[PDB]
């Protein structure tokens, strides 16, 4: 189970993010998206798909089960979509909270979060982050 | 050197591709962008060093040397840009045209284009794809 992830999405400044998380790892990706449409979940999924081990993907709802492109993206890449599975998302956004005034465009600051919580030490010492758990289990296959 | 990268552009159907390779792996992302503005680069950087280890980024030419973002987001992640280092440009664009009729999107087609190259194995048979690459050089340190 190197290639387990959740998806799901939140909502800031009146406009919609993407959450992938590495289950076993915590590693995150994210991107905003200009509506919630299955033409960029399935882009996003795409994009993960080429840069890691991702073989099942888990939600929450039925948004990514009624979307063409989604069920297109999952078939071409070999991904599951599986029903049935956060505050990872309120985390996120406290780290947004904290870099929000240092980049102009909402985008830049999610993406120094998604680095922030990738690369920093649970405690902020000592063991291993998220970016190193992930590719450590993936070693480790 | 788990962290060096080369960055080059390319251009196809008259958009702008952005190409990231790992020199140690052949590891490859690469992006669809707008223009060439200094904007999109900076942005790239920044996800490309939430995601992996990125220390220094070499580039053939000046023009991310005269871009202020590409220097904030080179500053604010941590990454030398470096002077000095192609056709990983050219294979890239084979496989965009085995895959092109697949996908509505140019920018569609180059990520289904950087899966392959990325998941594949060298001659079809045997030893690591650039993904096992790059996670096996980076586990390995
Ligand atoms: C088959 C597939 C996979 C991922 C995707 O992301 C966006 C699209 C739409 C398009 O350009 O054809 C798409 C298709
Ligand atoms: C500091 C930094 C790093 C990466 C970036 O990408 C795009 C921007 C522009 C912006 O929104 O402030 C940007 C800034």
């Amino acid at each position: 189970s190197p290639g387990i992830w959740q998806l799901d999405c939140t909502h800031l400044e009146g406009k919609v993010i993407l959450v992938a998380v590495h289950v076993a790892s915590g590693y995150i990706e994210a991107e905003v998206i200009p509506a919630e449409t299955g033409q960029e979940t399935a882009y996003f999924l795409l994009k993960l798909a080429g840069r890691w081990p991702v073989k099942t993907v888990h939600t929450d709802n039925g948004s990514n089960f009624t979307s063409t492109t989604v069920k297109a993206a999952c078939e071409w890449a070999g991904i599951k979509q599986e029903f049935g599975i956060e505050s990872m998302n309120k985390e996120l956004k406290k780290i947004i909270g904290q870099v929000r005034d240092q980049a102009e465009h909402l985008k830049t600051a999610v993406q120094m979060a998604v680095f922030i919580h990738n690369k920093k030490r649970k405690g902020g010492i000592g063991g291993y982050s998220a970016g190193e758990r992930i590719v450590d289990i993936i070693a480790t296959d």
